[PDB]
């Protein structure tokens, strides 16, 4: 059981900052939204805050809750925290050396994406 927070960051021209899993990592060589473990002592809003520093170098700031979904793996059982990010100070890169780019809301492929992301990635393609 882990409660994992995640940040749909998106810019003025509908396009969003997507990063890649590693080929070593559980849904690897996936692409997914940057966000991490939600740890002890600490909320979900400060969790996708810190995760984003960490991943991708922003500060979230004014950030909604999209989504808030579980679902089984085979190995694990997860909840996500899907918060849109629309405003942030910094620019997003792979700062933990992972690849990271703009992809158009409207090309997302949700076979690229875990398959928790499925239901997030539709009710994108509407907001
Ligand atoms: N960061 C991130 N993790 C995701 C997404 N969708 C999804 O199922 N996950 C899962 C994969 C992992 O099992 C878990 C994240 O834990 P890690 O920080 O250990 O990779 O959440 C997503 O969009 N972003
Ligand atoms: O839960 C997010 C939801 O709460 C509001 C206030 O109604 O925003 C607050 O919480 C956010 C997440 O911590 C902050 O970023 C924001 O600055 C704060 O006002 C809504 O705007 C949002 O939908
Ligand atoms: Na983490």
């Amino acid at each position: 059981k882990l409660q994992i927070a995640v940040g749909i960051i998106r810019n003025e021209n509908n396009e969003i900052f997507i990063t890649r899993r590693a080929a070593d990592a559980h849904m690897a060589n996936k692409l997914e939204f940057p966000g991490g473990k939600i740890e002890m002592g600490e909320t979900p809003e400060q969790a996708v805050v810190r995760e984003l520093q960490e991943e991708v170098g922003i500060t979230p700031q004014h950030f909604s809750l999209f989504e808030k979904l579980e679902y089984e793996f085979p190995d694990r059982h997860i909840t996500l925290w899907f918060w849109l990010v629309e405003r942030w100070e910094g620019e997003p890169w792979g700062k933990e050396g992972q690849p990271g780019e703009w992809m158009s809301l409207v090309g997302l492929n949700a076979d690229d994406f875990p398959p928790a992301n499925e239901p997030v990635i539709a009710k994108l393609k509407r907001l």
